[PDB]
């Protein structure tokens, strides 16, 4: 009712849908015992109450155990057996639930309402050793379980019991020896804990539903709701159930299954049963189960009813389900239901095959595929996860998902040239800097001691879909010995190594793979997430290649092309980038520009290619000035400039103390630059349509658009459109082509949307940049925020990175205001996302909801970006 | 809509009050005719149709020149003349004027309207040498100022006729020579440029109204506007206006009064008077200035009407007026009016006896005396900046206002030494450092090649109203060669430097200060001021002494005591705090704690002291931990640490190595620090209530407040109050006392006021830090910006450096938002604002329209702080 919800016969007080509350189990088996399965009848008691338990200094509050009891003389009347009552005795179960799946609750127990009275009655009524070695096994099971006492203890009174009546096996104990020993076990109580075994089967009660509200706050359950910053939860439920007994004889058992595989999607039951047995008698290891197979010859009526149940179940909840039942002398009782685990394969083959049979329709197929197991389909997967366990020897931070495998190596030079020569690598670094770039696109994974899930190795990577465990603090990478340590360990350079950036594992040697599981029914299942998604979903993509990669995998167009990103190739486009930077005349300024402008021309031409008929959104310069300088002393810095620019040493030391800046974030970048500096613009917006018109000329439909960054008043964004109109109408003249094109604004700082409404009046389009916007919005610096990230987290000061998921209230206040602004004042404008966040599932709900046009994200995300736009509307 | 704006005898069509429009010159010329004055009849040609002239490619837009004749055919028919018309010729002048003073305009050309025709007649009428001289003049005149044509070429003609006829002085020539001269004076226009002088008088008119217009855009008032960042203005008027003649005799002439004394503000006419001359011949400064005493002998009754009119005017404007007058043949005429020009010293005096006089109320007063005036007289001032103009070698940032004038040296410790050896020292650096500080309050100016104008180091100058010019990128600091240098000039130790503060001017030599002005009348003025005021005025002090000298310049208690500038005065609290940041262990960090606690509670016993019965708001610890470590090699930051901390050197490089940050401006400071190492907090609060109640028990009224910084979340803040609760009981019960206490927090983090509501629920005050909020806003780095700030000023991005003058649009919209917000969901909260623009007078204005209850600056700007919280001029 308020607190504990009652189940049983045709009738119940939950519902599925009450899984919050009454937790998945709960709310399931509520859900079963209304649509008239035969469910063992219980009672559920909420979540709620156990976050009352909890705020009530770990006790029950006032009342609770009076609903309890209530529920109870319902499950009492039901079955028509009392809890003391040896004459008709009422058995139950302790089960743990929350909302999911979560590790370290209490395991369930079984048989409780057992003692001395009871047993005799229950030896009477179905044998003495039958009775007793029950009892003996619930003495172990409840002390193990409820009151925290090792199995080694009462396994130490059996040995030793055994060992002083000469009796090789347990099954060679007597009715006598197992009623001693029930005394012994009883002993261990007092020995272990001091206190007594509870003979009141209330209280044992009591004390199994103290432990399951207790087992959440366990440190295992802890570690996993703030790994996975799981943040809604208020409790376990806890379900008390009336007992049934799988154990009574060869018409009787247990058993689970899926109604379809849960790793291919095969529409077969797949599952086991045990003959004669409990729920618990695998657990205790005793014994083996056997296939479904057995149940069908065993038991036929059972089996048969258990079959349709499953259609029943499947017809109800629209999805394959995981079952589990008991049978007690032919008579099946369903005790389990709920939606199936199954892997990224078998979600897809499923929600296919539920849409060909007509039990589902394409609306319910898109929310039957998680973006995590679309995710598992578009990488590199290992054959065999749990084969490899045994050789793990870390675990990181899970920073680009995917399987990669290679031999160790601790440079990006040599990363290329093992590339080269056709050798995979698996680049090992403390962190990664701007000039590994090149190494780490040619490396198979990456390994990094220090970063998290926004480090510049992790985004790198995830950009390029390239396998990244990072921030794996249980390394040590040693360049001059050309090692890594981890403990004392030792894996040393070209030694085999694999790592899973799924679950940040690393592990020895090389292991088994298999390709990207690209198939038919994923096209057709993505086909219907693009027929029902609102949102488009762009590209950020800064080279023909990774534009090419990004329409393959579906991206509608590009939504940016960062052009300082775009002079990593090779070393003549560094040299040019460094002469330009260290530039002090405006001839030192124009002889750089005049050399980087074939190379973004070209690779204009490259992309406008690659997106042939869709729109491209090209971005003028936002550069890091200082991380477009060498790495090292400033010895080293000076003399290796001093061959690319030609200058003297005291002009380099001059221009480089120039440059240095206390807060490069907030610095002289962006717009600023293109305004300083406004041949660095023409350059650009020359190379942009002298590339654009070379394409037209080639047939190719070029669609193109100019984005300038880190806009903070209209005059910015008015100054650098006055250079770019210029610059279209003299190239426009010189090659006698006139295109259509587009201008617009990054919306990345505070004020820009604060006044959004003289900027949407001269823009054609805005694109939020959630990384800088977060970054002002917080005052946290995206290269530092690690420094205190984990206390915050730890503290409840924030629930997530906000660099990662979309802060609503605040940044998400700054974009409903611009997003409003801009379209009142200019009623065509178009506005996107091209930050981080565009491509993150709950983010992109956001924007969805917000009325966006659009969201970009790097190109192996766009897969992911385009499922979660369907899954907001259906 | 119209363009012309006529005034004469009795009426006028515009007033006083569109100067915006008419320009000061044309309303104050409406003004005193529509008051009943005798002002010779005119028209003046709108600022907006200056600016239609400009937008129309420097042209007379369409309908204006029959506007303007038709206001021509109102002054023919005022005066009962026409233009060319010899019988009843009417003559013209023509004036600019903009809504300002404005340098680089066309001066003033007279007699507009004469040729051969004319000036026969006039010859006639008046007088032949009269009439020739006039148009001899004019042609001189309007030749050079309206055509270009030099005034040597004319008064080469002069000479030359002069040599031939054997005569000495002008004077001396007869009317027949005047009118062989005109001649001449005519060949001249041909000869110069190939022109022939306009007979025409329309002509003329049409080429005067021109050259005004042209004038506004000339070079000289361009880069008035530009330096002095005067933005809005349209344009300039034109003033055309009928002549009278100050030289038709010894009953005529020309003069200008100020009516009180601009210098010492005594209430007696000050001016000068020429008898028979034109008021170009006043421009000119030729002629020795005669006495108005020697206006009075010659013509009394001029005379006593103007000493009649002086009072009329400044009963009328309420102030003292500077105005210009004609006397043609005792006749008085008045030609202008204007507020007049006067020194700080002579407006608090005027302001003063007109209140005294009855003629103004203090209301009035406080607007008589602008907040430059009350500048002059408590700081040192350059007394003619434009003079030194030929020496400056640099410009920088205005870090701190004011004029300093010293010796360089190049290390805080010889400043010190010169200091004491009674030299005046320039501390010239790249940066300033903790270390640096004592050597800083000793120098008389300091000069930084780095740093922008709320860099920390600048605003601990501030604080001392010390001269300071940063970022000034121009020089290259030498320490071991002792010079510094600027392109190619080198500047040693020892040299002659002056600083100007104010427009971060870099002068050689020692320049001339303007002597400081005492004023009796200062006191009651201020006192008025106070009275007027709303806002309440606050002290951002640091220091015992700083808070004293804060309460003495007015200041009604402390809005901000920043903890982290409170290690500076001695080298042993240096080395505690070295302890604190060096810590790894909590032992250490405890160790060190417990160093730094007499510290803090024995300087904040004296800032109780100091401000004994106003409220101290002190804030916990922000501080910049990079800037806290010693300055040189690695190798010596690391041995001088590893001495104190008696920490191993490994562990002091990577404790260093992890200190460091990117964006140290959005790193691991502020509240950030307060919740990861709680006991920092515990520290620091336990400093503060054991201070406050020691300070009790000696008769002192304690009201402290403690302030949390650079708070984002509800949840940080709520987190450092737990901590400062918790203490502040320990405390009180320890010590037997219990103080009531407020605590608070910064808003200055866009964040915060996005969701000030949740804030304001937790907090009992909220202050504005508007430089961190102006820098989060923008995107603007506070210590780099001026890599970039001139060129935005330059292009019109930028009206005003934003870390100056409070960006209304946007930092202002998140202000109203917080307050409003606050105030909402805590009816008793206080907000205030700490930052810069605390001190600036049109932010005061904003900040008190904006409802704050109080604004807090440094001890030297309070009084300017408090005068612009009375002004509240927007
Ligand atoms: N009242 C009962 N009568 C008979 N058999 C029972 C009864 N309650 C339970 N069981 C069995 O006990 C075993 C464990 O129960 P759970 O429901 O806890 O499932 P678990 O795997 O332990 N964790 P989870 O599924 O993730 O929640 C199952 O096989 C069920 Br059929
Ligand atoms: N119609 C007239 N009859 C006679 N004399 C006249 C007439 N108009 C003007 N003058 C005089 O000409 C001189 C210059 O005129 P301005 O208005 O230009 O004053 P300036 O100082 O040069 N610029 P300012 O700073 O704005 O005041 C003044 O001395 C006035 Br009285
Ligand atoms: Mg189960
Ligand atoms: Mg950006
Ligand atoms: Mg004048
Ligand atoms: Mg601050």
């Amino acid at each position: 009712k308020k607190r504990v919800f009652t189940f049983g016969k045709g009738r119940s007080e939950g519902n599925r849908d009450m899984k919050s509350l009454l937790g998945g189990k709960g709310a399931n088996l509520a859900e079963m015992s209304s649509i008239g399965l035969s469910v063992p009848p219980g009672l559920t008691i909420s979540t709620e109450a156990c976050e009352e338990y909890q705020q009530n200094g770990k006790s029950l509050p006032p009342g609770l155990w009076d609903e309890i009891s209530e529920g109870l003389d319902y499950v009492q009347k039901e079955m028509s057996a009392s809890l003391g009552d040896p004459s008709k005795p009422l058995l139950l179960s302790v089960r743990s639930g929350a909302a999911i799946s979560m590790p370290g609750m209490m395991d369930t127990v079984l048989n409780l309402g057992l003692n001395d009275e009871v047993v005799a009655g229950l030896a009477g009524k179905s044998g003495a050793r039958f009775a007793y070695d029950s009892y003996r096994r619930f003495l172990d099971m409840f002390g193990n379980v409820v009151m925290g006492i090792p199995h080694s203890l009462f396994d130490e009174k059996l040995e030793q019991m055994k060992a002083e009546k000469g009796i090789h096996l347990d099954t060679d104990l007597t009715a006598a020896d197992l009623k001693d020993l029930v005394e012994k076990y009883k002993n261990v109580y007092v020995e272990a804990k001091g206190e007594k075994f509870p003979t009141d089967p209330k209280k044992q009660l009591e004390l199994a539903v103290n432990a399951v509200f207790d087992s959440w706050d366990s440190p295992r359950a802890n570690k996993y709701r703030s790994i996975n910053q799981i943040t809604g939860l208020k409790g376990t439920a806890v379900n008390i159930q009336s007992m049934v007994f799988g154990n009574m004889g060869n018409t009787s058992g247990t058993g689970v299954l899926f109604t379809r595989n849960p790793s291919t999607g095969e529409k077969k039951l797949y599952g086991e049963f045990l003959i004669n047995a409990q729920g618990e008698d695998v657990v205790a290891g005793i014994r083996t189960p056997e296939d479904l197979g057995t149940m069908e010859t065993c038991m036929p009526e059972a089996y048969k009813e258990l079959v349709e149940n499953c259609e029943i179940l499947e017809r109800h909840y629209k999805d394959m389900m995981d079952i589990e039942f008991t049978v007690q002398e032919n008579r099946l009782w369903m005790l389990q239901c709920r939606t199936g685990k199954r892997t990224g394969k078998g979600a897809v083959r499923i929600a296919v095959d539920m849409v060909n049979e007509g039990l589902i329709d394409t609306r319910t197929a898109i929310k039957r595929v998680e973006t995590q197991h679309l995710d598992q389909l578009l990488h590199p997967q290992f054959e065999d996860p749990s084969a490899y366990k045994s050789h793990v020897v870390a675990t990181g931070l899970p920073a680009s998902p995917g399987a990669a495998v290679g031999q160790v190596c601790f440079s990006a030079e040599d990363a290329e040239t093992w590339h080269a020569q056709g050798k995979s690598a698996i680049l090992v670094r403390t962190e990664t800097s701007p000039e590994d770039v090149g190494g780490m696109h040619a490396a198979a994974g990456i390994l990094t001691a220090r970063g998290g899930m926004t480090s510049h190795a992790a985004v790198v990577a995830r950009g390029w879909g390239k396998c990244c465990v990072s921030g794996c603090a249980d390394i040590r990478v040693n360049d001059d010995m050309k090692i890594f340590t981890i403990g004392d360990r030792v894996i040393k350079e070209g030694d085999w190594l694999s790592l899973n950036g799924t679950t940040g594992e690393v592990i020895l040697g090389k292991q088994l793979l298999a390709p990207p599981a690209m198939s038919n029914d994923l096209e057709i299942f993505m086909s219907w997430a693009d027929q029902a998604r609102r949102l488009k979903v762009m590209a950020n993509a800064d080279t023909p290649n990774d534009a090419l990669t990004a329409r393959n995998n579906g991206a509608q167009g590009i939504g940016l092309c960062r052009t300082e990103h775009m002079f990593f190739a090779s070393d003549e486009r560094i040299k040019a980038v460094r002469k330009m930077i260290m530039a002090v005349t405006p001839e030192q300024r124009k002889v750089a520009l005049d050399l980087l402008l074939p190379y973004q021309r070209s690779d204009f031409e490259g992309i406008f290619r690659a997106m042939d008929g869709l729109p491209v959104t090209i971005r003028l310069l936002d550069p890091p000035l200082h991380e477009f300088l060498p790495e090292g002393d400033l010895e080293h810095i000076v003399n290796e400039l001093a061959v690319d620019t030609g200058m003297s040493a005291d002009e380099i030391y001059s221009k480089i103390e120039n440059l240095s800046e206390v807060n490069p974030m907030l610095g002289f970048r962006g717009c600023r630059l293109g305004i300083s500096y406004p041949e660095l613009t023409e350059m650009q917006v020359r190379a942009i349509f002298q590339a654009a018109v070379s394409m037209t000329n080639q047939g190719v439909t070029v669609i193109p658009e100019i984005m300038v960054p880190l806009v903070g008043t209209p005059q910015e964004l008015r100054h650098q459109i006055s250079v770019i109109r210029g610059v279209a109408a003299n190239v426009f003249a010189e090659m006698g082509v006139t295109l259509e094109y587009k201008v617009g604004t990054m919306i990345e700082i505070p004020r820009a949307a604060l006044i959004a409404e003289e900027i949407g009046k001269e823009a054609d389009f805005f694109s939020f940049g959630t990384n800088d916007l977060t970054q002002m919005t917080f005052g946290y610096s995206r290269d530092d925020v690690g420094k205190f990230l984990q206390i915050y987290l730890a503290q409840g000061i924030l629930q997530h990175d906000p660099f990662e998921v979309i802060d609503q209230k605040g940044v998400g206040q700054l974009i409903k205001m611009a997003t409003e602004k801009g379209r009142a004042a200019n009623p065509s404008l178009k506005v996107g996302i091209c930050g981080e966040h565009g491509g993150e599932p709950s983010s992109v709900a956001f924007f969805d909801g917000v009325g966006l046009d659009y969201v970009s994200c790097s190109p192996f995300r766009v897969p992911i970006a385009r499922l979660a736009a369907a899954q907001v509307i259906v």
